[PDB]
């Protein structure tokens, strides 16, 4: 019988008690990254994260930091491989920058053969060290041209452009890459890119944020989510019909959270909690397992929710060989009004729920996950058991999928000095506490989880935060980015992997 | 009788001997700038100088500097006005960033009303201080979307997109702006952007520079020049047919140089010198005054030189109310082979001339203009009399045009410290020596020159050089860009203006 801790202090950092041998022998362990965050703009065209961070600098991070140079994994990809080799990692999740291989967005406009060669060299170097690539086709960095031509995922033109890009990636890399991810965290671009305008492209309703260049927070998140599902499904169809000879697998990436009632004896809170599961997970998992949105969304969102045609429904239903599930934290849910006629209405208000990290009797859900210096009441707290609850729910509700945990990790402040940043015991605690629960859910519930990829290989540009936080298991000095030095977390993960 | 110096030392910095009263009372004196160089990316979409400087960082400057933040004239436009007010300047030449008012390039895709308001506030603040705006519609910063859609000025689609952009600028600002410039220095984008790939967009033949993403240095400069002439002419037609009620004037900007024979008793050198005038100036002045390219270009360039249809010829011929002439230096010309079959052939080799600053008997043409630390044999030298020769030639060869000198200036090293940078006596010498010759040519040859705009108002991002050189008459500290402090040159120019 496995026991896992939920509260500080944790003791799971002792590899005598928890290590890779705790898991099945074929389980994959590694880390993850994304192209905008690590490569730099050298050698590629511009994308909407270049556009957004330059047009709206105060939304790029408090330091106005961006991915222009970052850790220069364009130049130093071999040092990333060296980190992985040092870890004895068996998987690496990275993303291809669409603007690096098709700068002009539409494939017929030409390919960047030097960009293709960059990924070929990376992929070959990973395989040569025994590392299995998990490659994300689209980690948010859409070519700027496509956003300016037709507003990217707001328009159905995105489907064919995304299909032709994927085709190119399968053609060029699929003989070596056997695990593909389509779109990073389905929920994020519709809500943050088109709803609150915290993320690129930065669209919203005028009274939500006067700085947005255009948008409608109440309708656009649904149109964009719809198109993401259709673009994903068209790419999976292409992969499974035209690249079956490669013997690989493909799936979407979901952002997962667990949700608990703010007040677990109040029926209103309990109902808000179940609504959250449907609005947050079901928005995409409904269509991916059934070809339809959840009925509560159909009922609430009404005319704002697009419909799938019978053909589209069939294309989207079952459009995965696995699910890449990112997991970071859990929230409590309580009821909140949905003012659909307010000029500041957003799609996120349609779930009729307010989300917190503290419940009605004052309990904070778990240890500190992210301190918010402008407002401490907005600090984020984590909950190790949420990864068990999420995996169990996916097995039970969503037809026992094959799952890879594609991201899991925690930041530490960018204000810390190098010595403090290297002594990242809070990261060891976060990672081990989640891995204990992950092993427990695989053993107790038989969830088909086959790998884990911690976020992040090394320090990088963090969406929305610049360089003001660090998520790496290896440290990077912003005054000289060549080296990636394992932190205490990296050193612990090395021992967990090869105990 | 006016005497002007050609060699150091100069004595024209004494305002008792040369000042604004030397010139006609209505003559305009000011300074110039350009949007990419001064504004920053805040509040605008991305353009090909963002694209090029980010994709090819070593071509942005030796320091990899770019226009991301620069002197932040988005925030500090009022400080620019304050510099001009301090100078008692009567003209300011600045450019509109197409990506600030039409981020998506094509007008039908929407306008950025906040961008329009930025220029309205600038324009109103200039007029309120008695400063006449001279506004450049296109100072190289093409929206990236247009370059990715159809390769910008490589395609004839540019004509209508440029026309619709100009229309917007005339509609919004023309009630206050009475001097418009279409395209900055016609010669530069075709040769440097599509020939040597030193400038955005960075196209060339593969063996000219392996880093170019695509191109053909032998044909593309001619196609791009052609389209520039057609786009310019369509915009002038639009202005003169639909905005005559505004009572303004419009013209192109030419980069001018004078050319002298490397050996002035050698017929081959003399012929190379006359070829240079035709290839450098005539390439555009031929079509602008006659609707046809020069016959030597027709003969040499053959099938690579596009033809104007009778309609196009008529549109381009006479398509100016004035000429904005930039002038910085002069070169000696000697013969050079034109290897049209070489894979590294460029359009610039078609003139059959090699250009130097030293003649056959070892004479350097004038004082140092730009030191080249990698190769001193590549130092640039200036020649004050060249501005007299250029203005005289334009009056004689090109039908006595109205002319405004739209740029004239000199850099000083970015390695100098603040005190050294403020003591910019070399700049006073450069500016006064050229102004002496300009007054002399207006008096002796009756050239219709009506204003002078020194380059630059303040230190900025310099195309190709980053922040490694400074051209301002006012200093900007890169660690805190708010202030613009008049240098000795600025202080001298103030006294020259109001002696
Ligand atoms: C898995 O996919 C199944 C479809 O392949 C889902 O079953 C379908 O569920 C829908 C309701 O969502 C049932 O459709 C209703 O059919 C009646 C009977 O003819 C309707 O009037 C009703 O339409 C009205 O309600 C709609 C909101 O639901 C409004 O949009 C519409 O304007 C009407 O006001 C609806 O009819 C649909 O109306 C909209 C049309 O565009 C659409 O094509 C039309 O079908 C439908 O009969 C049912 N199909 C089958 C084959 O059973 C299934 O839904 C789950 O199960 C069903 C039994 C219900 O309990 C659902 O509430 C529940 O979601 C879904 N499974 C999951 C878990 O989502
Ligand atoms: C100002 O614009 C005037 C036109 O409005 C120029 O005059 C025209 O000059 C052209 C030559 O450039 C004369 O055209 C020739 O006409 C004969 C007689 O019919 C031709 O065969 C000759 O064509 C051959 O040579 C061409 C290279 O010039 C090749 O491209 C072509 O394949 C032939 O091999 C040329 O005919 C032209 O051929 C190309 C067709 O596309 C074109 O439409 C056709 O006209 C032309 O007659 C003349 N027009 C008039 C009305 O005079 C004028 O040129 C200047 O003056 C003329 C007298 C010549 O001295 C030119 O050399 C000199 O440039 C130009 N002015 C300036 C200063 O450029
Ligand atoms: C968890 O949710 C539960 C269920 O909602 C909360 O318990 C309820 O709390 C209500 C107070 O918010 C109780 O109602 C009140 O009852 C007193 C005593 O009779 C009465 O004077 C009130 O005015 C009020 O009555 C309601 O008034 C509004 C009417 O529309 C409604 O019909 C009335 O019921 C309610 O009795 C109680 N329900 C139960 C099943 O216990 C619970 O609140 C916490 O515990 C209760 C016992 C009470 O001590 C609250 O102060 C305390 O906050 C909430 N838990 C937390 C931690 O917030
Ligand atoms: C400015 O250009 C002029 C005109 O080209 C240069 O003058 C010419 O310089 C040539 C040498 O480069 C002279 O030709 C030579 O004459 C000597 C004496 O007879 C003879 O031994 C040579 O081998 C050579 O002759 C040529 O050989 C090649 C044949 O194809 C051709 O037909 C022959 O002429 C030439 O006479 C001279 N022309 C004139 C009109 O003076 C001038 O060069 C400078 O001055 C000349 C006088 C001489 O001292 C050169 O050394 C000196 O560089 C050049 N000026 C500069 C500063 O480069
Ligand atoms: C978001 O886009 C929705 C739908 O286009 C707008 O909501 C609509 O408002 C128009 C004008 O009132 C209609 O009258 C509809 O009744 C209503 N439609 C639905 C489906 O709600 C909404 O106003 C607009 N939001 C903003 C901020 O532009
Ligand atoms: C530049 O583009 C020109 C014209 O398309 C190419 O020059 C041509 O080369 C093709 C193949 O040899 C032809 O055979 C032509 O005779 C010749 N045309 C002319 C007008 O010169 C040139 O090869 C190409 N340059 C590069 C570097 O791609
Ligand atoms: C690994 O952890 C297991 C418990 O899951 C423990 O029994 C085993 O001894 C540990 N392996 C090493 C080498 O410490
Ligand atoms: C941040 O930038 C936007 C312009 O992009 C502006 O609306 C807003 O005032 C700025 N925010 C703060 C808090 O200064
Ligand atoms: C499969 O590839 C073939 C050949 O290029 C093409 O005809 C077919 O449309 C492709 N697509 C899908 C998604 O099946
Ligand atoms: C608009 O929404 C903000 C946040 O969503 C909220 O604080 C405010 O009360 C709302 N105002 C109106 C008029 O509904
Ligand atoms: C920066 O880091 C690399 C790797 O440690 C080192 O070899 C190089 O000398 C350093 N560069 C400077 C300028 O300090
Ligand atoms: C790498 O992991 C394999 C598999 O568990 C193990 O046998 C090998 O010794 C490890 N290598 C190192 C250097 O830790
Ligand atoms: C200006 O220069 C002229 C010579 O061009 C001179 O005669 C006049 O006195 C000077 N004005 C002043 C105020 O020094
Ligand atoms: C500069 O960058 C280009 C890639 O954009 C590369 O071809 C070249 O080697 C670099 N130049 C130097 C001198 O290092
Ligand atoms: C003039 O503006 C009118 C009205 O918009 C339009 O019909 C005409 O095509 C325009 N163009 C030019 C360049 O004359
Ligand atoms: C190619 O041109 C470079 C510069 O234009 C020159 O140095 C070289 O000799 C040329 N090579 C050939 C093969 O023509
Ligand atoms: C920078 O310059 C402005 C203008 O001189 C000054 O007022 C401000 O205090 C300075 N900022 C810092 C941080 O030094
Ligand atoms: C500004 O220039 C005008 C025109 O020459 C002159 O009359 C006025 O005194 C000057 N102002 C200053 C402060 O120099
Ligand atoms: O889920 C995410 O979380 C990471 C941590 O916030 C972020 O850096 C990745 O790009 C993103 O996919
Ligand atoms: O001619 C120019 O010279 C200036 C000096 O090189 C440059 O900064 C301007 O942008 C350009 O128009
Ligand atoms: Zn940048």
């Amino acid at each position: 019988e496995i026991t896992c801790q939920e509260n500080l202090p944790f003791t799971c950092g002792n590899t005598d008690a928890l290590n890779s041998s705790s898991f099945s022998s074929d389980f994959i362990f590694g880390v993850a990254s994304s192209a905008y965050q690590i490569e730099g703009t050298i050698g590629r065209g511009l994308n909407i994260w270049d556009g957004f961070t330059h047009r709206y600098p105060n939304k790029s991070g408090p330091d106005h930091g961006n991915g222009d140079t970052t850790c220069d994994s364009f130049s130093y990809w071999q040092k990333d491989i060296d980190v992985l080799d040092e870890l004895n990692a068996t998987g690496y999740r990275f993303s291809i920058a669409w603007s690096r291989i098709i700068p002009r967005g539409k494939r017929s406009r030409g390919v960047n053969e030097k960009g293709i060669d960059y990924y070929h060299g990376l992929i070959s170097g990973l395989i040569k060290k025994g590392i299995t690539p998990f490659v994300t086709l689209f980690h948010w960095d859409l070519p700027q041209t496509l956003q300016d031509e037709y507003e990217g995922f707001l328009d159905p033109q995105i489907i064919d452009d995304f299909k032709d890009y994927a085709d190119l990636c399968f053609e060029e890399f699929g003989d070596s890459v056997k695990y593909w991810l389509t779109i990073n965290q389905l929920y994020s671009v519709p809500t943050r890119g088109y709803g609150s305008a915290l993320d690129a492209p930065g669209r919203c309703s005028p009274t939500v944020d006067p700085s947005c260049y255009a948008g409608n927070s109440s309708t656009e998140p649904y149109i964009v989510a719809h198109h993401q599902l259709l673009a994903h499904a068209k790419v999976v169809d292409l992969y499974r019909k035209n690249y079956t000879h490669q013997g690989g697998k493909i799936g979407p990436t979901m952002i997962t959270r667990w949700f608990l009632p703010y007040n677990d004896t109040d029926r209103h809170s309990i109902a808000a909690t179940e609504r959250m599961k449907e609005f947050f997970l079901g928005w995409f998992m409904g269509p991916l397992t059934n070809g339809t949105y959840p009925q509560i969304m159909i009922d609430t969102v009404g005319e704002r929710l697009p419909s799938f045609s019978p053909e589209e429904s069939n294309l989207v239903k079952g459009s995965y060989d696995f699910l890449g599930l990112n997991y970071y934290f859990t929230q409590y849910a309580q009821p909140s009004p949905n003012p659909v006629n307010s000029t500041n209405h957003t799609a996120m208000m349609d779930a009729g729920a307010k989300l917190t990290y503290i419940n009605a009797s004052g309990h904070y859900i778990g240890p500190l996950f992210e301190k918010d210096k402008a407002d401490s009441t907005d600090n984020i707290y984590y909950y190790p058991k949420g990864i068990y609850s999420v995996m169990d729910y996916f097995k039970n509700k969503y037809y026992n999928p094959l799952i890879y945990v594609t991201e899991n990790g925690i930041s530490t402040p960018g204000d810390e000095n190098r010595n403090q940043s290297m002594l990242d015991y809070t990261r060891i605690d976060y990672l081990c506490s989640h891995l204990c629960f992950l092993n427990k859910v695989i053993k107790e519930k038989d969830v088909n989880v086959k790998g884990y990829l911690a976020w992040a290989l090394g320090d990088n540009y963090e969406f929305n935060k610049g360089f003001t936080v660090r998520f790496g298991l290896s440290y990077i000095d912003w005054n000289n980015v060549t080296d990636r030095d394992l932190k205490k977390s990296g050193q612990w993960y090395q021992s967990f992997i090869s105990p």
